C-alpha cells in the first residue's frame, strides 16, 4: 500500500452497461460473497451489476454515479475489532470522514455484517449508512444489520427478499441457472504452468522472495510441535515456526495467519462420489471478459488442488449454493428440499437451519445424504467459497525469539448432529506437521494488542484456556525487560483450565517465570477440581481491592484473551463491579469508566469464536 487505484468505477459501469455496483468490506470473504450474490441478482430484475473491492477504487467517483440512469450503489460491510472497517475498507472509511463532496442524486443501500457479542455491533455498516445520507445521497432501502451470533445467512435472506421489491418499485422495473465461469480442460499443459496450491504468483511457494504477506505467504519450517496438555480429553498443541531470513517483523500481541490444506480423504471422497477425475488439469474462465477476476481461484490447476488448497469444503454450504445445486438432484423430493433452503420462512428455512447449519453438514455430507444430488465437478468448484487463512495469537516475544513465531491452539474435532466427526481444517493440518521438512505458509498481521510502552506500567492479563497464547509472549518479554535491567511494574496473570493434571498449559514455563519473579502473581482457576466452577473472574473479584489500586492509581493496563461469547463478558462485568464498589459509583458510571479504559488503550481484547 498504497495500492494503485483502478480507473473510475462509474466509467467502467458506463462502458459495460451496468447500473448497480455492490462494494464489499470483507476480511473472511462473507461480505464479498453477499456482494457477489446481490450483483448477480440484478440480472433477474432487468438490471446489470458488478461487485467491487472499494480499496481498488476512489469512492469520490460516487458523485458521478447519477450520470447513469436508474443507478444504485450497495455496500455490504463487515466490522472488525473496536468497530473498525475491514482492512480493504480503510481508505473508504477515511475518505468518508474527511470528504465534503456532495452526493445529491446518489441512491444507496447498506447491509452490515457484524456480531452482537461485540461492543461496536455493525459499527461500520451503521457509519456508512449514516455518512452517505449526511453527504446528500438518498437511502433506497433500510440498513441491514446481520448478526453472526444468530444466523447471518438468514438475516441476509430476509433483507435481500425485501430489498429487490423496493428497488423494482422505486425504479419501476420488473422481475434460469447462469454460470459465471466456463470450463476449459487442458490436455497438453506444461507442468510449469499448473498451480499446485500457491496463493499468488505461480511457483511463489517454491521460489520465495520477500516481502511476505497475505498474497505471498512465507513457508515457515515447523521446528517444534508438542502436546501441551497432560490429559487426553482434548489435544492442545504448541508449535514453533521458523521465520529466519523472511525479514518478517512481529511483536507480542500480533497474529500469525496460516493457509492450511483440507483433509485428503475428504477431497478424495468428493471426487469419488461425483465420479470425477480429480487429476484433470483445467481453468474456470470468467464469461465476462471485462472483469479483473479471471478465475475463481488460481488456474490452471487440478480439481484435487482446488479442493485441497483453494476451496472451503467443510463449512455448511450457504443457501444460494444449495439452490443452484438443486438442478442436479434427480429425486424430486431432494431437488425440492435443496430449492427451499433459500426460503425466508417456513419449513424450508427450518430444514436449512437444522439439517444443514445445526447439524454442520458439509458438502460431502449433503452429497451422501441426498444421493440423487450429483453435480458436475466444475460447477461445484465455481460455487464453493474460498478456503480462508486461520489466525492465531503469536505466543512468543520477538525480543526473545526474533526468528520464531509460536502458536498455541486446541485441535478441533467434534461430534456433529449430522452423525459424523468433523475435523478443524487448520488445526488438523497443523497437528499433523512433524518437525523435520514440514512447511507452513504464513504471514503476520499487526494488531493493537500490546504491552505498555513504559516497562513500569502494571499489567493485568486474563486468559483462560487457549487465551493464554499472547501472554506467554508478554511474560517472556517482561522477563527479558527485567533481565535487561529495566524497572518492571507488577505483572499479574489470571489463567484458568479444567484441572492441573489435565490441561494446565505451559505449567512448567509459568512456574519458572513465577519463581524468577517475572510474574508478580500466578492466579489459576481450576474450573473442574471441585463441585463448583472456579473461573478467572472469581479470582479477579477476590483480588478486587488490589486490582482497583493498580487500575485507578497505578495506571495498569488490562488484557483479556480467549472466549468472546461468555468469558470476556463475564470478566468485563466483574471489572464493572470492582469499579462500582471502589470508585465508588453506580453501575452505570462504572460501565462508562471501564469503556473509557478501552478507548484510552488500557483495556485490550483478543477474543474469538
Ligand atoms: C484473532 C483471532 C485469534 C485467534 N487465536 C487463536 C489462538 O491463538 N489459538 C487457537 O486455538 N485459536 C485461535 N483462533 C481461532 C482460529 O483462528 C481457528 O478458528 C481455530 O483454530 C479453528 O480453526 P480450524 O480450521 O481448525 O477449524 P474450522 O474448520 O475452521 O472449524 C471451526 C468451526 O467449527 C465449528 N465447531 C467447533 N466445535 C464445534 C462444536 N463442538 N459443535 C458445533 N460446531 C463446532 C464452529 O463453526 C467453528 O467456527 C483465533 C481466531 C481469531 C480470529
Ligand atoms: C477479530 C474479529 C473481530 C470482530 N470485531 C467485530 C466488531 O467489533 N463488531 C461486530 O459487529 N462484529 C465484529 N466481528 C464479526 C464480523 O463482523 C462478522 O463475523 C462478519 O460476518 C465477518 O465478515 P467477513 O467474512 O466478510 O470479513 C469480528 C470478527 C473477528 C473475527
Ligand atoms: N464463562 C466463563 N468465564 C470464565 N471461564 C470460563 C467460562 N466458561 C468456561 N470457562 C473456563 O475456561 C477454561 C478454558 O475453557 C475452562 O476452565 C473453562 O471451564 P469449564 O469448561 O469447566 O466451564
Amino acid at each position: 500500500a498504497p495500492p494503485v487505484k483502478e480507473s473510475s468505477f462509474v466509467e467502467k459501469m458506463k462502458k459495460t452497461g451496468r447500473n448497480i455496483i455492490v462494494f464489499y468490506g470483507s476480511q473472511t470473504g462473507t461480505a464479498e460473497e453477499f456482494a457477489n450474490r446481490l450483483s448477480k441478482d440484478a440480472h433477474r430484475y432487468g438490471m446489470r451489476g458488478m461487485s467491487a473491492d472499494p480499496e481498488e477504487y476512489d469512492l469520490a467517483d460516487l458523485s458521478s454515479l447519477p450520470e447513469i440512469d436508474k443507478s444504485l450503489v450497495v455496500f455490504c460491510m463487515a466490522t472488525y475489532g473496536e468497530g473498525d472497517p475491514t482492512d480493504n475498507a480503510q481508505d473508504f472509511y477515511d475518505w468518508l470522514q474527511e470528504t465534503d463532496v456532495d452526493l445529491t442524486g446518489v441512491k444507496f443501500a447498506v447491509f452490515g455484517l457484524g456480531n452482537k457479542t461485540y461492543e461496536h455491533f455493525n459499527a461500520m455498516g451503521k457509519y456508512v449508512d449514516q455518512r452517505l445520507e449526511q453527504l446528500g445521497a438518498q437511502r433506497i432501502f433500510e440498513l441491514g444489520l446481520g448478526d453472526d451470533d444468530g444466523n447471518l445467512e438468514e438475516d441476509f435472506i430476509t433483507w435481500r427478499e425485501q430489498f429487490w421489491p423496493a428497488v423494482c418499485e422505486f425504479f419501476g422495473v420488473e422481475a434460469s441457472s447462469i454460470r459465471q465461469y466456463e470450463l476449459v480442460v487442458h490436455e497438453d499443459m506444461d507442468v510449469a504452468k499448473v498451480y499446485t496450491g500457491e496463493m499468488g504468483r505461480l511457483k511463489s511457494y517454491e521460489n520465495q522472495k520477500p516481502p511476505f504477506d497475505a498474497k505471498n505467504p512465507f513457508l515457515a519450517a515447523v521446528t517444534a510441535n508438542r502436546k501441551l496438555n497432560q490429559g487426553t480429553e482434548r489435544h492442545l498443541m504448541h508449535l514453533e515456526l521458523d521465520i529466519s531470513d523472511s525479514k518478517i517483523r512481529y511483536e507480542s500481541g500480533d497474529h500469525v495467519a496460516v493457509y492450511p490444506a483440507n483433509d485428503s480423504a475428504l477431497v478424495n471422497q468428493i471426487g469419488e462420489i461425483l465420479g470425477a477425475d480429480l487429476d484433470v488439469i483445467m481453468s474456470l474462465n470468467n464469461l465476462d471478459e471485462e472483469s479483473n477476476k479471471k478465475h475463481p481461484f488460481p488456474c490452471p490447476t487440478t480439481y484435487r488442488t482446488a479442493l485441497t488448497y483453494y476451496l472451503d469444503i467443510t463449512n455448511p454450504p450457504r443457501t444460494n449454493v444449495l439452490y443452484e445445486l438443486a438442478q442436479y438432484a434427480s429425486e424430486p423430493s431432494e431437488q425440492e428440499h435443496l430449492h427451499k433452503m433459500a426460503s425466508s420462512s417456513g419449513e424450508g428455512k427450518e430444514l436449512y437451519l437444522s439439517w444443514v447449519v445445526e447439524a454442520r453438514r458439509h458438502i460431502l455430507a449433503i452429497l451422501q445424504d441426498y444421493p440423487s444430488l450429483r453435480p458436475p465437478i466444475d460447477h461445484l468448484c465455481e460455487l464453493l467459497p474460498r478456503l480462508q487463512a486461520r489466525y492465531y495469537s503469536i505466543a512468543s516475544s520477538s525480543k526473545v525469539h526474533p526468528n520464531s513465531v509460536h502458536i498455541c491452539a486446541v485441535a478441533v474435532e467434534y461430534e456433529a448432529k449430522s452423525g459424523r466427526v468433523n475435523k478443524g481444517v487448520a488445526t488438523s493440518w497443523l497437528r499433523a506437521k512433524e518437525p523435520a521438512r514440514a512447511l507452513v505458509p504464513m504471514f503476520v498481521r499487526k494488531s493493537q494488542f500490546r504491552l505498555p510502552f513504559k516497562s513500569t506500567t502494571p499489567v493485568i492479563m486474563v486468559g483462560p484456556g487457549t487465551g493464554i497464547a499472547p501472554f506467554m509472549g508478554f511474560i517472556q518479554e517482561r522477563a527479558w525487560l527485567r533481565e535487561q535491567g529495566k524497572e518492571v511494574g507488577e505483572t499479574l496473570l489470571y489463567y484458568g483450565c479444567r484441572r492441573s493434571d489435565e490441561d494446565y498449559l505451559y505449567r512448567e514455563e509459568l512456574a519458572r517465570f513465577h519463581k524468577d519473579g517475572a510474574l508478580t502473581q500466578l492466579n489459576v482457576a481450576f474450573s473442574r477440581e471441585q463441585a463448583h466452577k472456579v473461573y478467572v473472574q472469581h479470582l479477579l473479584k477476590r483480588d478486587r481491592e488490589h486490582l482497583w489500586k493498580l487500575i485507578h492509581e497505578g495506571g495498569a493496563h488490562i488484557y483479556v484473551c480467549g472466549d468472546a461469547r461468555n468469558m470476556a463478558k463475564d470478566v468485563q462485568n466483574t471489572f464493572y463491579d470492582i469499579v462500582a464498589e471502589f470508585g465508588p459509583m453506580e453501575h452505570t458510571q462504572a460501565v462508562d469508566y471501564v469503556k473509557k479504559l478501552m478507548t484510552k488503550g488500557r483495556y485490550s481484547l483478543d477474543v474469538w469464536s
